């Protein structure tokens, strides 16, 4: 929060991300989207009800509950609330910190 906030731009989810592995290279769960949705926020994940998702990592305790993964041609962050775990590889939750530019958008993206 840089004093002001652009309504049309989302935030970098959370300061810490929970991963199935400390390098977040291993899948945690596999999910399916039980809700229609769009990710115009550049790094949001687009999906809709009936869209299979993969969840690489998730937020370290945050509401609205938000997760991250890849769906179709979109990969990034999205509301966990908008999907359902269709299966999981691990119950492991390693707390890896997020970089400020870990998930950013160049040319037409809020760095603030």
């Amino acid at each position: 929060m840089p004093g002001q906030l652009d309504p049309s731009t989302g935030r970098r989810f959370s300061e810490h991300k929970l991963c199935a592995d400390d390098e977040c290279s291993m899948l945690m769960y596999r999910g399916e989207a039980l809700e229609d949705f769009t990710g115009p926020d550049c790094r949001f994940v687009n999906f809709k009800k009936g869209d299979p998702v993969y969840v690489y990592y998730k937020l370290a305790r945050g509401w609205p509950e938000v997760w991250a993964g890849s769906v179709g041609r979109t990969f990034g962050y999205f509301p966990k609330d908008l999907i359902q775990v269709v299966h999981e590889y691990t119950k492991e939750e390693l707390q890896v910190p997020t970089d400020e530019t870990d998930f950013v958008c160049f040319d037409g993206g809020r760095d603030d």
